[PDB]
């Protein structure tokens, strides 16, 4: 088995899996951050939404969304008329990557590289068979590219349904922009991207 595989337990409960994390040692990234961030939610949930990994506050605070990038998000699924009821959110890899700078406010998030992706992929798919959504919205590059592939693009197929039949359950799909993109460059540009990623998660709502 490869990476976070014998890690996973054989069930679906998410309070078993997510402690199951707290445990995992399938790459190098659990040694650093403070602990496992779990997707949050229930299995009843409609609408799966995948970031790429917890950040500064996320691994703090044990739950993903719930720094700035957070806020923008709720902004953006209340413009949706999306219930959070209706959500299971989690990310791609379950513990923090990072640097520090010296006279930074914050430690400094690093990309992860496919490697660990992939080797955090097993809770993913754990995630997706236990909630069984009818959508999954991917936020971002290191997301989409974690189900859709390395090449995938996601300024080429931005707001599109699409299907891999590769997938458990063969959900729609729909990749967009990750919120913390939003948080940088011009009002317009900003209120522009803003408008299309709830354009976005509209497309998944009416899955
Ligand atoms: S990032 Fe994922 S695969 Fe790596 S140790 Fe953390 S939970 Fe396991």
């Amino acid at each position: 088995m490869a990476g976070a595989q014998d890690f996973v337990p054989h069930t679906a409960d998410l309070a078993e899996l997510a402690a199951a994390a707290g445990e995992c040692r399938g790459c190098g990234l659990y040694r650093d951050a403070t602990q496992a961030v779990f997707g949050a939610g229930g299995r009843s949930a409609r609408i799966m939404m995948i970031g790429e990994q917890p950040g500064d506050k996320e691994d703090l605070a044990g739950l993903p969304f719930v720094g700035p990038a957070g806020r923008l998000l709720d902004r953006a699924l209340e413009a949706a008329d999306i219930d959070r009821d209706a959500l299971y959110v989690t990310n791609a890899v379950k513990h923090f990557k990072f640097t520090r700078a010296a006279g930074g406010k914050r430690r400094i998030q690093k990309t992860p590289s496919r490697t660990e992706v992939v080797a955090c992929r097993p809770w993913l798919i754990a995630e997706m068979t236990s909630v069984e959504p009818d959508v999954v919205v991917l936020l971002g590059a290191t997301a989409a590219k974690a189900l859709l592939g390395n090449d995938f693009r996601v300024t080429q197929h931005r707001g599109e349904v699409l299907h891999v039949d590769d997938v458990p359950g063969d959900p729609a799909l729909v990749a967009t922009v990750h919120p913390s993109s939003l948080l940088r460059g011009p009002k317009e540009e900003r209120e522009s991207a803003f408008a299309g990623l709830v354009d976005d998660l509209r497309v998944a709502a009416d899955v």
